[PDB]
């Protein structure tokens, strides 16, 4: 904590960016470099929270998983200082790419870098509870990395249980979690399989035009959404094996990512 602490004044705000709360585009000054700024303010986030959070994500080393640069926490506001990816997030990115450019070949390697970062996740026991494409970022060449949120410490073989009054993202949010608000690294492996469809369809909104309210009465029902035009029948396997009922059918993070790996090193 305090090899990773810095003074503010080392940090010049320079834009502000708003679906993420209070997030700046900053300046480190002494390295002239970009960086990206999470600030409390009018207490959005309660203060333990926000601290957590930063003691949790110093933890955490892994090239698709926005790297932490260093926080502000001694005197209010405080900080948490991460790296910044230039070409923000993916489902902004994917509807408004060239998709000659982000071709087959770029979707695969998109999948890897991220089932990569969750296979990671999963061997260091945390959980994500938010793994969507508008909370994943892009930077150069096609790099992904997942945002380090909001991670939670949670062993392999345990379950988090939310909170009550919690609302939750129906589209992305596994059967167990929409029922019982039961959490686990396999509701994580859900949440990837509704991300791996959000990427095969370059963008496009889950479920389209089915009403939230009988979303999970199609799930018990074995509803689930069609392969898209495009896409792998390999890839919509993977889709389906992440959405099956009893989570622990569902497959592991090291499992998927071996397998979009093999499929990307064979293209
Ligand atoms: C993980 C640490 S943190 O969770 O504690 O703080 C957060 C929280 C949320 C973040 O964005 C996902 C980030 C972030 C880190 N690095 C970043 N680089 C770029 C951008 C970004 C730039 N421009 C446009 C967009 C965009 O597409 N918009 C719709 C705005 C996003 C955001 C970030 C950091």
């Amino acid at each position: 904590y305090d090899k990773w602490e810095m003074e503010r004044t080392d940090i010049t705000m320079k834009h502000k960016l708003g679906q993420y709360g209070e997030v700046y585009e900053g300046v480190w000054k002494k390295y002239s470099l970009t960086v990206a700024v999470k600030t409390l303010k009018e207490d959005t986030m309660e203060v333990e929270e926000f601290l957590k959070e930063a003691a949790v994500m110093k933890e955490i080393k892994h090239p698709n998983l926005v790297q932490l640069l260093g926080v502000c926490t001694r005197e209010p506001p405080f900080y948490i200082i991460t790296e910044f990816m230039t070409y923000g997030n993916l489902l902004d990115y994917l509807r408004e790419c060239n998709r000659q450019e982000v071709n087959a070949v770029v979707l695969l390697y998109m999948a890897t870098q991220i089932s990569s970062a969750m296979e990671y996740l999963e061997k260091k026991n945390f959980i994500h509870r938010d793994l969507a494409a508008r909370n994943c970022l892009v930077g150069e060449n096609h790099l992904v990395k997942v945002a380090d949120f909001g991670l939670s410490r949670l062993m392999t073989g345990d379950t988090y249980t939310a909170h009550a009054g919690a609302k939750f993202p129906i589209k992305w949010t596994a059967p167990e979690s929409l029922a019982y608000n039961k959490f686990s690294i396999k509701s994580d492996v859900w949440a990837f399989g509704v991300l791996l469809w959000e990427i095969a369809t370059y963008g496009m909104s889950p479920y389209p035009g089915i009403d939230l309210s009988q979303v999970y009465e199609l799930l018990e029902k074995d509803y689930r959404m069609e392969r898209p035009e495009g896409c792998p029948e390999k890839v919509y396997e993977l889709m389906r094996a992440c959405w099956q009922w009893n989570p622990s059918d569902r497959p592991s993070f090291a499992e998927i990512h071996q397998a979009f790996e093999t499929m990307f090193q064979e293209s």
